[PDB]
């Protein structure tokens, strides 16, 4: 039965965070679809560990540690290509894939795992036969990759070129919490149906860069865009807008948000904790919240302290000086599907750096910024899991603690840091 190290953080179906060794039956950790996934069983053992790590300055790094017999659940591209090769004086037309093939293991045992197949046929022969094989591989499956399991121990038998190309996964985190909402009906009596959006975002432009003991943050100037919405959505919480306006030389016009009628803004940032012992803080609650909350929060962050840039791809950057936000910017960004990296700018300042076609295109399609807005996607889109490479490092014995679920479940399940990770059973 595959197995964890004690300590190993799970995520719970409620978006709690819990040690595995501290989960009891009946308990539900999170499923990838964002449902609950009940715990009947809980494996315990001693076995050769094996401990999981992203292969990769600010290190941000994705990681577990589990047993030997614990089964990856893991993700291979597909892969096809016909070459002309010239062997032994005779010319071949040569199909090179990755599919599922066999592999003796050292115990025995018979292991089912990608694998690079060559096959070729001589030139003489003609084409048709190296397309009836291109031909039946391009639509022998509607997935360009392969979605399989095994076992850490089991991960040495691969070859080169499907070992390195051989990813695991992380899961957005779908489920919906609604701190944030349930934070509004307890506010005032009366406020819009944008009253999340509106402050979600103010919250995001507090974070950015906003000073610590009241609610006022700083804004370029030649962005009229982003002006006109910091000023209409502080009206949306019966807030004023306020700064020096053109009588002030300077470039980082200053804002101030007063009560107009101790106020709204800074209300939450105190109440949710935007604010923790006197510094800036991203609440946890914020990844297993609202999506809409995430994305708006984000979109005030990167309209308040960050870049868009195109030209490999789009991708966002936020700025933050502070370790503690950059964690929790990590966290969030990973939690909407983002794909995310940290670098220590002159370690004073650290850039975050983000990207993710319509996952991120929705969350700019929020933003105010001249340079920071794109249009939403052009269509629905599903949050895809995002995958990692790692390295497996063979560690001593130690005791080991599974998780069982249902027979009927995906047999899946998430860690704190979304990892996507199987059931503890047999098979």
């Amino acid at each position: 039965v595959g197995s964890f190290a004690k300590g190993t953080n799970v995520l719970m179906a409620d978006g709690s965070i819990e040690c595995i060794e501290n989960i009891e039956v009946g308990n539900k950790v999170m499923g990838k679809d964002g449902r609950p996934r009940e715990v009947i069983k809980l494996p315990r053992g001693r076995e050769t560990m094996y401990s999981v790590v992203q292969k990769s300055e600010v290190p941000e790094l994705l990681k577990f540690t589990c047993n030997a017999t614990n089964e990856l659940v893991v993700r291979t591209p597909r892969s096809v290509r016909r070459l002309s090769r010239t062997i032994k004086g005779v010319e071949y037309f040569e199909v090179i894939t990755f599919e599922m093939g066999q592999k003796k293991a050292p115990d025995g045992r018979i292991v089912e795992l990608v694998k690079e197949v060559s096959k070729s046929y001589p030139i003489s022969e003609g084409p048709e036969r190296a397309n009836e094989l291109v031909e039946s591989y391009r639509k022998a499956s509607n997935k360009a990759y392969f979605e399989w399991t095994i076992e850490a121990r089991d991960l040495s038998l691969l070859g080169s070129h499907v070992r390195k190309a051989t990813y695991q996964t992380y899961a957005p985190i779908l489920y919906e919490n609604d701190h944030f909402f349930d934070y509004m009906q307890k506010s005032k009596f009366h406020l819009t149906i944008e009253g999340p959006k509106v402050l979600a975002y103010l919250l995001g432009l507090w974070i950015g860069d906003g000073l610590s003991d009241r609610a006022t943050f700083s804004v370029d100037s030649r962005d009229t865009s982003l002006m006109e919405r910091v000023t209409e959505y502080a009206e949306k919480l019966n807030l004023c807008a306020e700064y020096k306006d053109r009588k002030e030389p300077q470039v980082a016009k200053t804002v101030n948000l007063y009560s107009k009628v101790e106020n709204p803004l800074w209300d939450a940032i105190v109440g949710l904790g935007f604010l923790k012992d006197g510094v800036k803080n991203i609440p946890s609650f914020l990844s297993t919240d609202n999506i809409g909350t995430r994305e708006t929060f984000l979109a005030g962050l990167i309209d308040s302290d960050g870049y868009v840039t195109d030209e490999h791809g789009i991708k966002a950057t936020i700025k933050t000086i502070h370790t503690s936000v950059r964690d929790g910017l990590v966290s969030l960004a990973r939690s909407l599907g983002l794909v995310v990296s940290v670098n220590a700018e002159p370690k004073i300042s650290y850039a975050i750096y983000m990207s993710g076609g319509d996952v991120l295109l929705n969350v700019l399609s929020k933003c105010a910024g001249s340079k920071k807005f794109r249009p939403a996607p052009a269509a629905a889109f599903a949050r895809e899991c995002r995958g990692f490479y790692f390295e497996l490092q063979e560690l001593k014995e130690d005791d080991y603690y599974g998780i069982t679920l249902s027979d009927d479940s995906d047999h899946q399940f998430l860690l704190a840091n979304q990892v996507v990770v199987h059931s503890s059973g047999e098979r």
